[PDB]
RNA sequence: ACGAGAACGCAGCACCAGCUGUCCAACCUGAAGAAGA
């Protein structure tokens, strides 16, 4: 719809758990963190929460774009019923990332696999090599996971009726980085609005089957429907809260358990604005709100 | 309210020690300060 172009010009972290790992993606609820960090540098971090909590703001999680090819992460699809022929999910396997476009080729069968992973070339990941330097002591080594975008190659974002709020916090975002190590030399990138038509074609149709593409956790009220013929990923969120006025020391968020951005659903759902933070100073929220590519299965 | 915050891959270390740009080889060979009539 507003495709959010990332063209990154640095090494990145996007850490799961670990410094010392960086993954090539990052999540939706990473992105609404670092605009609400944002916002509230710039003070109107109720604005921007009542604009995501209220849909005005809607967006799914980083996915990589190689040279005009935007890529969706494989859906966990029900198919593989060609119970004949071929191999569906076992050449399917190592391939994580499938392009958009290419969707109803891979619904049907007929996408080769060997073929999209080789095509699917972003990067390469790097472990720097760092210590804490001590003057008299016994210097400390570290070290930290990073991923390296290439020429051509960034990661892309959909949202859909952007705000000039959205742009405002994406501007700031910019000299502030996103990802782990952003203070060191880490989180930087040039962004892009870029209204795309053959995007919205794929989200103004229809289907009998929903692509979750944002990692997201249905209400207390929906998540039994939700579960109904449903293949979907349950992945762990949390880490510490990334704050200086909250709990004057290094507090844990909740775990916050979501479905994972590949997750396939036959009942949609809208999810929610999760608070992981409730004893500290200032409320700390897990975007976790439902973002669906609908397709015929 | 970004599995995140803070963190120099940094500190000491002579590209250095020994070794003739040396050995062999005639500036040499031949030539009337001399003759008209």
């Amino acid at each position: 719809m507003k495709i959010i172009k990332l063209y990154f010009e640095s090494p990145v972290h996007f850490g799961e758990k670990r410094l010392s790992e960086s993954k090539i993606t990052f999540s939706a609820d990473t992105l609404f963190s670092a605009l609400m960090i944002e916002a509230v540098g710039l003070g109107k971090e109720d604005e921007f929460y009542q604009l995501a909590s209220n849909n005005l703001v809607k967006f799914s999680d980083a996915f990589p774009f190689i040279d005009q090819y935007y890529y969706i992460p494989k859906p966990m699809f029900n198919l593989k019923l060609e119970k004949e022929d071929e191999n569906p999910s076992k050449a399917f396997k190592k391939l994580l990332y499938v392009p958009i476009d290419s969707l109803e080729d891979y619904l049907s069968g007929g996408l080769d696999a060997y073929f999209e992973r080789e095509s699917f070339n972003l990067g390469k990941l790097a472990l720097s090599e760092k210590v804490q330097q001590h003057d008299f002591k016994d210097s400390e080594p570290y070290n930290v996971g990073t991923f390296t975008f290439k020429e051509n190659t960034g990661l892309y974002v959909l949202i859909e009726q952007t705000h000039p709020l959205l742009e405002e916090l994406l501007e700031n975002l910019q000299y502030s980085g996103i990802g782990g190590k952003r203070n060191s030399g880490y989180g930087k990138f040039k962004f892009e609005i870029l209204e795309d038509s053959d995007i919205e074609d794929l989200f103004s149709a229809k289907g009998n089957r929903k692509i979750l593409l944002s990692g997201a956790l249905p209400k207390d009220a929906e998540l039994e429907q939700a579960l109904k013929n449903a293949s979907y990923l349950l992945e762990r969120r949390g880490g510490f809260v990334q704050s200086d006025t909250y709990a004057t020391n290094l507090v844990k968020k909740q775990d916050l358990y979501v479905f994972k951005s590949g997750s396939t659903f036959e009942n949609s759902f809208d999810g929610d604005i999760y608070q992981v933070g409730k004893k500290g100073n200032h409320p700390v929220y897990k975007y976790a709100k439902s973002f669906f590519l609908e397709v015929s299965v």
